[PDB]
């Protein structure tokens, strides 16, 4: 599950699918910033919709981000998984996954190809 916490606003945004929610952290979410994002680390794997079941709640703003490059929405519509430990983030790379970032080093260049162009994501670096 995911919820967001807006700077100036009283009140979170709260939704099941923590990829939609954690979307909106990056865009949509307007009116006001983001102070600080919650969510229930699960998933795994998927963090599906459907999810994993449940778990643990984090600060997803202070957490491990894994960006798929092998299984993720590229193309399409990409999906983060959060996790608080990093080596678990790790682990979904060791499977598929694609880099392990903090949300604070999202960058847009690991989420979607512009055209690939085969520019650094962040720095060559990860």
């Amino acid at each position: 599950k995911a919820q967001i916490f807006l700077e100036g606003s009283p009140a979170p945004l709260f939704f099941s699918q923590v990829r939609d929610a954690i979307a909106y952290a990056r865009g949509p979410e307007q009116i006001a910033p983001i102070l600080v994002i919650y969510v229930n680390d699960m998933g795994a794997a998927g963090a599906t919709w459907d999810q994993p079941g449940d778990g643990n709640w984090i600060a997803a703003d202070k957490a491990f981000y894994v960006v798929g490059s092998a299984r993720r929405g590229g193309m399409g519509a990409p999906e983060a998984v959060p996790f608080s430990s990093r080596d678990e983030a790790a682990a979904f790379v060791l499977a598929e996954g694609g880099q392990v970032l903090a949300l604070a080093d999202i960058t847009d260049a690991m989420v979607l190809t512009p055209v690939e162009t085969g520019s650094e994501p962040r720095a060559d670096d990860e």
